């Protein structure tokens, strides 16, 4: 994946959201600050704010990235289709973990989780931080291009046990 792409992969509360735009980040929804009154430096007045389940949106009145150019937020990822996790660590690692989609779900890990799942390509059973995701990954964008442009459908919400099926917060 591009350089700008990885730039829009943004530190964001106990996890990570993503920048559409210059205006727009989502993440997910138990990542978010609570009580706060800005992010990003922007008062709340200056910030609509829109939480389904697990999948926030926020929308700044001020550009904060005009670097970026939009690109399309999906409603959820193509069923069947193979996307990419785009994962930051906090110790630096750049790990973009192909995922094949699958179908709305809701499972119980450890509590019920509601989004798409997902099954890891990354190896037989993705268990551990080199081959899956782990605590602390929640908001990575799920990507995948259509044409020649990239468009972001999903962030990182749960992994099961065994680590070889994700979740993701999708906005429909």
């Amino acid at each position: 994946a591009p350089p700008t792409l990885w730039s829009r992969v943004t530190k964001f509360g106990s996890g990570w959201g993503f920048w559409v735009s210059p205006t727009v980040f989502i993440t997910t929804t138990h990542v978010v600050p609570t009580g706060v009154k800005e992010f990003f430096g922007e008062p709340l007045s200056s910030i609509a704010i829109h939480q389904a389940g697990e999948f926030t949106q926020f929308r700044f009145s001020k550009k904060m990235r005009p670097d970026l150019t939009g690109m399309v937020l999906e409603e959820g990822c193509p069923e069947g289709t193979v996307c990419s996790v785009l994962i930051k660590r906090d110790s630096g690692e750049l790990l973009p973990l192909a995922v094949r989609m699958g179908a709305i779900a809701s499972m119980r890990i450890q509590r019920l989780v509601h989004g798409q799942s997902g099954m890891l390509l990354t190896g037989a059973n993705a268990k551990g931080m080199d081959l899956g995701t782990i605590p602390g990954d929640c908001g990575a964008p799920y990507v995948h291009k259509r044409g020649n442009d990239w468009v972001v459908c999903g962030v990182h919400a749960a992994a099961t046990k065994s680590g070889n099926t994700v979740v993701c917060a999708v906005q429909a």
